[PDB]
C-alpha cells in the first residue's frame, strides 16, 4: 500500500501521501504477462547485437515476472548484423512526468543485463521535446567478461545514471551523464533488491535501494518529458561473449526475475 521505505527514509512531508499509478505497476500474478499494459514486441528497439530481445523469452511464475538469456538455435541477422543471443525486453505502453518508481528485482547471472529504466520517446514528442532523456535506475551484469578497471564491481552495485542525448539544433540542452554508484552487499544475482528512484523534478533524481536514500542526483539537462518504463535483458559491447557461449546456466541463473513493479505519484 506505500513504497518500500525503510524507518527514517520516506521523503513525503506529512500532509502527503503516495498513489499506485495502476497502468504502470504490476505485481505479475497469474500465467501471462499483461500486453495491454506490457509490450515485448513490435517495439522500436530490436536488440543490441547480438542479444535479440524475444518475446518467447518472458514469463511469469509465482507472482513474478522472468526475463530468461537464451542461445538462439541458430543466427539472426537483422540490420546486417548477426545475433547469436536471446535476451528480453519489456516496456510500458503508458507514460508519467515524475513520481516514484521501484522494483524488486534479482539479476541473472550471466554476461548480459538485468535492468530497470526509464526513457522517453522523443520521435512522439514536438520541438525540443524530441531530445533523449534516459533515467537508469539499475544496470547489473551476473558475469562479468572484460577486465577493464572502471567495470570489475559492475555484478556487486546499484549503478544507476542519467543522460540527455540526440539534442535538436538550436534547442537550449546540454548533452551528456550523470551517475551514481552504491554497494549491494552481495552480487546482484545472488539476491532480490528493491531499486528505486525518486523523480522528483525535473532537476532531481534521488536513488534508493532496499529502502535507503542513497544519492541525489542533478540530471545533465531537465528531465520534464514523459518517460516510460523498461525491464531489459541485453548483450552491452562492453561485456562481451564469453568462451563457451555464457549460457550453460541453470534456467535460474539465466533469469532476470522482478517480483513487482510498483509506480506512484506524490499527491496533496
Amino acid at each position: 500500500e506505500a513504497p518500500h521505505f525503510k524507518p527514517g527514509e520516506d521523503p513525503r512531508q506529512p500532509h502527503q501521501e503516495w498513489k499506485l499509478i495502476e497502468n504502470m505497476s504490476d505485481e505479475f500474478e497469474g500465467k501471462k504477462i499483461d500486453e495491454k499494459k506490457w509490450q515485448i514486441s513490435g517495439q522500436g528497439w530490436i536488440g543490441r547485437a547480438p542479444g535479440l530481445f524475444l518475446a518467447e523469452n518472458i514469463s511469469l511464475n509465482n507472482g513474478s515476472l522472468q526475463i530468461t538469456t537464451t542461445m538462439l538455435p541458430e543466427p539472426i541477422v537483422k540490420n546486417n548484423k548477426t545475433y547469436t543471443h536471446g535476451g528480453g525486453y519489456v516496456g510500458s505502453r503508458n507514460g508519467m512526468t515524475y513520481g516514484y518508481y521501484e522494483c524488486e528485482m534479482k539479476a541473472n547471472k550471466t554476461f548480459m543485463s538485468s535492468t530497470f529504466w526509464l526513457i522517453n520517446e522523443g520521435k512522439d514528442r514536438l520541438g525540443c521535446d524530441k531530445r533523449t532523456t534516459e533515467l537508469d535506475i539499475q544496470e547489473s551484469v551476473g558475469q562479468i567478461t572484460n577486465d577493464a578497471d572502471w567495470m570489475k564491481y559492475f555484478d556487486q552495485t546499484m549503478n544507476s545514471n542519467t543522460h540527455s542525448r540526440n539534442i535538436p539544433e538550436g534547442c537550449e540542452y546540454e548533452k551528456g551523464s550523470s551517475k551514481g554508484k552504491a554497494e549491494l552487499g552481495g552480487k546482484a544475482y545472488e539476491d532480490f533488491h528493491v531499486y528505486g528512484v525518486w523523480w522528483k523534478s525535473k532537476d532531481e533524481i534521488i536513488f534508493f535501494l532496499d529502502g535507503k536514500m542513497q544519492s541525489k542526483v542533478t540530471p545533465p539537462a531537465d528531465f520534464d518529458i514523459e518517460m516510460y518504463l523498461r525491464m531489459v535483458v541485453e548483450t552491452y559491447d562492453w561485456n562481451p561473449v564469453p568462451k563457451d557461449g555464457g549460457m550453460t546456466g541453470s534456467k535460474e541463473d539465466r533469469t532476470t526475475t522482478y517480483n513487482w513493479v510498483r509506480s506512484w505519484q506524490l499527491v496533496d
